[PDB]
């Protein structure tokens, strides 16, 4: 099962030059707990963007270019990332929107952080298809002294 996760900003928006901007700890903790002991697959930017190997998960780099670390798995193709993730049950892709892109039709379920923030971006979401999707949980926050926006967390599973 393909599963992406992402943090969703006003209109889908999801990053600006190879950042994020804004700073979410409960949504980072989201993403964890969600992630942990499972393989990651992310695009080449995304990687340089997280500046690390994600701890406790195998992380699947896509480029089309050798790989430069051998901390981390580089992949060529999308058939090639999926298949070095091996018999697990659940793979993860953590973007960034060009992968998104990619992995969409394949995935079965989505993790959705919907940010109350307005970002000028330079990359969005995919434009997914409301009617092909069942939300199964959604959770509510307001801010707080340490998440500087309300957020919502959705899980939706293709029906
Ligand atoms: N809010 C969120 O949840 C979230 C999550 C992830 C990322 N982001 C943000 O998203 C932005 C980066 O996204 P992006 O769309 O620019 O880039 P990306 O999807 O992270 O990376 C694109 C690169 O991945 C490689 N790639 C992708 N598909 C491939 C394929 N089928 N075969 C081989 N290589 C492939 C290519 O690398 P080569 O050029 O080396 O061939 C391509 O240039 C940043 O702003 C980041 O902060 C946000
Ligand atoms: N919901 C969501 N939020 C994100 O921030 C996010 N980020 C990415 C890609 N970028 C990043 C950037 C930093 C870290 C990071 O530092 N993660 C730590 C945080 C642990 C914590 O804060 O409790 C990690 O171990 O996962 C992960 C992904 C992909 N999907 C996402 N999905
Ligand atoms: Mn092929
Ligand atoms: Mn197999
Ligand atoms: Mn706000």
């Amino acid at each position: 099962m393909i599963s992406l996760i992402a943090a969703l900003a006003v209109d889908r928006v999801i990053g600006m030059e190879n950042a994020m901007p804004w700073n979410l700890p409960a949504d980072l903790a989201w993403f964890k707990r969600n992630t942990l002991n499972k393989p990651v697959i992310m695009g080449r930017h995304t990687w340089e963007s997280i500046g690390r190997p994600l701890p406790g998960r195998k992380n699947i780099i896509l480029s089309s270019q050798p790989g430069t670390d051998d901390r981390v798995t580089w992949v060529k193709s999308v058939d090639e990332a999926i298949a070095a993730c091996g018999d697990v049950p659940e793979i993860m892709v953590i973007g960034g929107g060009r992968v998104y892109e990619q992995f969409l039709p394949k995935a079965q379920k989505l993790y959705l952080t919907h940010i109350d923030a307005e970002v000028e971006g330079d990359t969005h979401f995919p434009d997914y298809e409301p009617d092909d999707w069942e939300s199964v949980f959604s959770e509510f926050h307001d801010a707080d002294a340490q998440n500087s926006h309300s957020y919502c967390f959705e899980i939706l599973e293709r029906r």
